[PDB]
């Protein structure tokens, strides 16, 4: 057998019990699917904008960086919509640190307990403090454990065809993108769109921690999030033909543009070219861009696990991100750029 | 919230105990799993031949095709490794019939509970009559129902760059092929390989129906499956490249090639093109190709289940087959090809 050993997995509504939704929390939720609903339907001409670390892997710079994008998110509430980037499970290429909840210690003790409570409780408090939450729906059993307080959800690019997700998401309670395929495959994000509209029965683990038969309804708020691939796929002309390829598709004309990944070639400081040139587009009347995706920390940069000594403060330890006050200039760019749209 | 309804799902021991593998089928699974990793160790000349209808529709049909197929294993034994393809669950595009398992009725019904049942004795069916069995891995859930009764499984094209599939492959007791992806990059194969090799700790549900934390050994047994992209990549020129990215990657310069799907540009009497191409690279020498997979049934073609009109018997309702006349021909030629290899 290639099962080493099975351990204890506290079961949903353990945390759903120690750890509930309050009011304002619930509040953060609901108010935030609703509005992203809006800008979906077209009854909104603001901008979706999930922005945050690459991952959480200390609660501490989390909840400061939350502070700070609270105050962005006020200041700018009436050209954006800002929602934390809040992610919990990382997809790797091959081998790695898969997240806060798979290995919180960052030592591959895998304390997926602690993971649990830890994600719930920062995700909580959050929410709590009025900022909607962003995270990658990966695994497929954590989702109970959190569901309740996602305002958005994203599909990686390595899972995009997946069936398995495409039926996750068809369920999920919060909208959803699709990422484009690592190749820069553009139709495996369309059909994942249509896909995951549609309803589905698979089976799933319930808050019980049981494996049971479960239907559901299909998820209408679904839509795509250009990430470049081998080359980046950001620019109007790109824009263009994905929006030609969702007409045909029988889809909304709409995206989400990641400026971060594989349209910044990985290089975190390119986050803000790309944001110029998205920016002229939307100044310019570009009404398909709903959205946009940056991989923003207090620190600028990423630092490395495997190095040994201690870890700089408020660092990704995965993708390089942006440091706050290009955070700050990013954010004002893209609000005025929706201002002038708006005209 | 998008969740329609919840159903009761019998947990896998009830199925474990109401179809408990017999000891001649347990022999077919041990054989089967010995005698594949010898082939991929380098210390057998012989070729895998994982063949069969597309999906599992009828287990009358399979069961006849199981015996058919049984008497051409036992025959060509001394040249081909042959084990049936009896897949129960089936990755769609966009949406679709998903398999036997997910709705054995046809009519979206999705009666899993009596999936399961029926899919399980039909395993148990055919391993007892000594014919090992493949699948394609692709729910999280069911595995533990079946693989004790498979012995050889696939990590379909859309999933292959999917982590929480390359966790599940490095945690099955069987050896596990990785498809390249639907545009033919074979990259997201090679690193799933080194992916699965390694240990994993994952979230999964035991037996007994219960999430839980689970540590994985890593999967020694994983090689690539070539099954084209926008073109075929079974040829020399492909095959060249592939062994090549392999090396280049450490490992084993190895190949199944899958004669249908892309390779065949969906039409299924190419692939008795592209074995006359195989064979001619058997037989000339090309030790790199350990295995082969083919579409077949008792009857050629295909149907659709949207007309309404009763279904034709052996005949596929997924991806078009070849029939048993061209299938006996085929592994003919592929044991004369490895005998030529031999020499
Ligand atoms: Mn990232
Ligand atoms: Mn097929």
């Amino acid at each position: 057998l290639r099962i080493k050993e099975i351990k204890e997995l506290l079961p949903p509504v353990a945390l759903l019990q120690k750890f509930p939704a309050t009011e304002n929390a619930a509040n953060t939720v609901a108010h935030a699917r609703k509005a992203i609903h809006k800008i979906l339907k077209g009854n909104d001409d603001r901008l979706l904008v999930v922005i945050g670390p690459c991952s959480i892997h200390d609660p501490v710079a989390a909840k400061e960086y939350a502070t700070r994008l609270l105050a962005l998110r006020e200041e700018l509430k009436d050209e954006l919509e800002i929602v934390m980037r809040v992610y919990f499970e990382k997809p790797r290429t091959t081998v790695g640190w898969k997240g806060l909840i798979n290995d919180p210690h960052m030592d591959n003790s895998f304390q997926i307990n602690d993971g649990l409570r830890i994600a719930r409780k920062l995700l909580l408090d959050i929410n709590d403090s009025g900022l909607p939450a962003a995270g990658e729906f990966l695994d497929m059993i954590t989702p109970q454990y959190l569901a309740d307080l996602m305002s958005w959800g994203a599909i990686g690019a390595r899972t995009t065809e997946s069936q398995v997700h495409r039926e996750l998401a068809s369920g999920l309670s919060c909208p959803v993108g699709f990422k484009n395929g690592t190749d820069g495959t553009i139709k495996v994000a369309i059909d994942a769109i249509n896909a995951a509209g549609a309803p589905h029965c698979f089976l799933s683990v319930t808050k019980w921690g049981h494996s049971a038969i479960v239907n559901t309804s299909g998820n209408g708020d679904c839509h795509i999030i250009l990430r470049g691939g081998k080359e980046p796929n950001y620019s109007a002309k790109h824009v263009a033909e994905v929006k030609e390829g969702l007409n045909k598709a029988g889809l909304p004309a709409q995206v989400m543009i990641d400026f971060s990944h594989a349209n910044s070639s990985k290089q975190f400081k390119k986050q803000m070219d790309v944001c110029a040139d998205v920016c002229q587009q939307i100044a310019g009347g570009e009404k398909a861009i709903i959205g946009v995706m940056v991989e923003s920390h207090l620190v600028e940069g990423n630092q490395s696990l495997e190095s040994g000594e201690p870890l700089a403060y408020g660092k990704s330890i995965t993708d390089a991100c942006i440091g706050w006050e290009d955070t700050d200039a990013l954010l004002r760019q893209l609000a005025n750029a929706v201002k002038a749209r708006r005209g």
